[PDB]
Parts: structure tokens; C-alpha cells; sequence
């Protein structure tokens, strides 16, 4: 909704877990925009699940609905 | 919408909780995934995925 | 055995290993038409066709 | 009785032998087919698919 | 008796639908059998060009 | 363009002191890829994804 | 072709002492990867990665 950033977002999709990858990875959300399943799994994501709801959710968050 | 542990019971496919748990798929990922992507995650009987699909469809709608 | 009895009541036996791998069930096949089951291996109109209204027979009521 | 290939032998149509072969078109198969049904499995032809659904019909009299 | 179908064709002034006939291999015998409808589905689209058929086949046969 | 106004560019000046040890050009970066990335030390994959991303915008 | 002008050609005419120090001809630069390199004391990863690209070029 007002003025977007990681943990706020993570928060959002209960994946506030991933909170230590998305720190030394330096992920933010324009890199993340950028990426897809193979992506998030070189960066840890190794469940399916979690990997589709970040995917989905900042394609959400951008995309204006 | 409900427990995913019971719905894979409901379904007779209690046998897939280990794939699900080990894939955190909840019922919400569920319902936006076709054969493909139960494919990608080790769902290899047609069956199978069409069970999953047509009883994830029947739940929401 | 309800699939594989279905299978040998059409002379379509010799398909039961795609079935067992597949994991086809009644309910299942009564779902599927020609192209479900093309994907799944069953190259041949005649099996697809006998398959698809043997199974509308079964549950049809006669 | 008479099988599939005495039957395409004796109208003239041996040479779609190998159609009915990997179609696995027996005749009760056949006999549920129309023009749009064996067009599919690529007898293209009108007059052949004329001479198979007169001829499967004739043969159950 | 029955004759080469490019013949027939000839005799009605239609030899230009010898395509159609030699790709659909409409023989008389199959002729015989078609109405409009069946010839329609051939590609024979002309009224005139049906009706010669279907007659024309009447009299060189039926007679 | 230049090295300096590159990483300023993507926020990443606080890598300017690999890139002068390494020696890494603008012509080199280009060829490089993640590994070759985390050979010189940039071990968060967001930056080597900016980097990426940056040079070869910077090639059309 | 003539290890000054080589090194000439990939702005590294700086290294021409190393390479006379240490003996290397092309055939030898050739067969070099970065640890090997690295063990002549070309330390920076761009000049390394500069003369494989260059000698694999020839």
C-alpha cells in the first residue's frame, strides 16, 4: 500500500523468515521484480511455495490492483 | 480455505503431505498451479494433478 | 483392481501400465476426452475411443 | 465373421491398412465413426471414407 | 456400361471438375450416392454443376 | 563513461575499492557473470545482479 | 607474433618485467589459467582475465 520496503513485504506474505537471506543477499525490491524461480533458488529459496508467493507478490505490489 | 492436511485426505492423497510440506504449498499456491507446475515439483502422476487441480477448483468456487 | 477389471472387460489390458503409472481411477477417466488422453500415451483412436465410452457405459446405467 | 483387413481388402481399400493398424480401428470401432471421425485419422478422401461407413453398415445387415 | 470418370465428366461439359473428382475419389459407383448436400461438401458450389451431376448420372445409369 | 560514475549510478560506490585492486575496467565487467563476480568478493547477489544488469543496459 | 607488441596491444606494457623475469613466452602464457598467474604476481583479476582473453584470441 503507502511507501514500500523488504520487510514490511515480507511481512505481508508471512515469509518474514527469509528476512536473513534477503539481508546478505541485498535483495530489494527492484532486484527481486527481476527475478524468477531458478533466481530465488541460487539465493536459498528452496521451497516452491515460498519462491511463488514472493513472485506473485511483488507483481502484486507493483502492478497496481 | 481449509487444513492442507486434511484436504490431501480428503482427496485420498495423503501420501503426497511429505512433497507438500517439504514444498511449502499451502492451499492458496494450490489453487494457481497447473500440471506443469505440479510437475516441477515431483507430482509425476496425471492423476494425481488432476485430482489436485479439479478438488482445489471444487473447494473455492 | 476397478480399473484393471475395466481394462480387461474392454480387451484394453496391455494398457494397464500406463494406467498403474499414471495413476488413472475411474473418476479420473470419466473426466478425460481425446486429448488428456494423448497426453498421457494413448496413441491409438481406437483405444481412446473405446475407453472413453466404455467408461460412459459403466456409470451411464446399463 | 470377418476382421478389418478382409474387410479393406474387399472394398478396394488394403492400402489403408496401416491407417487401421495404428489407429487401432477394429470394426466395432469403425462402425461409430463418420466422415468427421476418419478424417481425423487421416483417410482424406471422401469417397474412401463413403465406401468404409456404406460398407461397415451393409456388413451389419 | 461404366466409363473413366474424365469421360463422364466430358460429356457433360465439366471436364475442368476432374480435381475434385480424382482427390475425392468419387468414383460413378459413389456418385450414384450423393445429393446436393454430399456434393456441396466436395466443393462442387454451383447449383448447375451439381444438378447436371446428379442427372446426368440418373441417365447414364438409371436410363 | 567511466568507472567512478558507474557504480554511483547503481548506489554500489562502497565497491569502488575492489574494482581499483581488481583492476576491473568497464570493458571487462562486461564479460563478467556471477561466479567471475564472486571470485572478486561481491558476495550479495542483488549487487552482482545490479552490476549485471547495469553494464550490459550500458552496451544496447 | 612478439610478447612486447602483445602486451602493447592490451594496454599491459607494465608487465613486460614480469614476463621477462619470468620467462614467458606465448606458448606458455597459452597454458596459464588465474591461479597461475596469480603464482607470477599478477594479482589483479582484470589484467589476469586481459591476458587470457588476448593470448586465447591468437
Amino acid at each position: 500500500g503507502l511507501d514500500m520496503n523488504i520487510s514490511q513485504f515480507l511481512k505481508s506474505l508471512g515469509l518474514e523468515h527469509l528476512r536473513d537471506i534477503f539481508e546478505t543477499e541485498q535483495i530489494t525490491l527492484d532486484v527481486l521484480a527481476d527475478m524468477g524461480h531458478e533466481e530465488l533458488k541460487e539465493i536459498g529459496i528452496n521451497a516452491y511455495g515460498h519462491r511463488h508467493k514472493l513472485i506473485k507478490g511483488v507483481e502484486r505490489l507493483l502492478g497496481g490492483q
